[PDB]
């Protein structure tokens, strides 16, 4: 109804998006790999450029990529947290972050289309 | 071979996509109606997030880019500008299916003529 979980796994590790709808607004928690955390927070609306806070620890490539993918479908505000970490991550797994972020975005968008906010 | 033209017509007005291949890259020009123009431009590769520019007084170039993004071997630049004088609501509603129709046409051609 107002909450949903999306997963994807490529190159041998999983990333996950937990979506929460509050009124007309979105909260999306993106984690993955061995040690999930909150490394970056991206805020936006459909009309505004996304801003990112980076906490002390490039997780924002994920939170901002997702934001750009879904910006056109936002009925209100959107907050996206990202914290993916893979131990001894490989170049392949690093390359898989963008396709995986796109995959979660497409599930999210398709969810929003089935569940108009 | 390096250029192709696709058309569609629904609700009594036509849209056309002219495709040009330059190296591995694509230029696609979408026009339609009585007054073709360039009102929005979408750029993308298979692996970047498409970016749309809107010129002042944008769904078509953006919508086509998302349709075809996975089939791209290089860069893609899609211009779009359709205009119908006294456009009707059903003609508005027809722009999306016509965009999809051109997209399926374009995907078919790309697979038959692998860049
Ligand atoms: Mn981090």
């Amino acid at each position: 109804a107002a909450m949903a979980t999306f997963t994807t796994e490529q190159a041998g590790y999983q990333m996950q998006a937990i979506l929460q709808v509050i009124g007309y607004d979105l909260l999306i928690v993106v984690t993955g790999g061995t040690n999930p955390h909150i490394g970056d927070v991206t805020t936006l609306t459909a009309s505004t450029v996304p801003e990112t806070v980076k906490f002390p620890s490039k997780d924002n490539f994920i939170s901002e990529r997702m934001a750009k993918r879904i910006q056109r479908y936002l009925a209100g505000s959107c907050t996206i947290t990202a914290g993916i970490h893979v131990n001894q991550i490989t170049k392949a797994q690093i390359a898989a972050a963008a396709p995986m972020t796109d995959d979660l975005s497409r599930q999210i968008i398709s969810w929003l289309q089935a569940h108009p906010v």
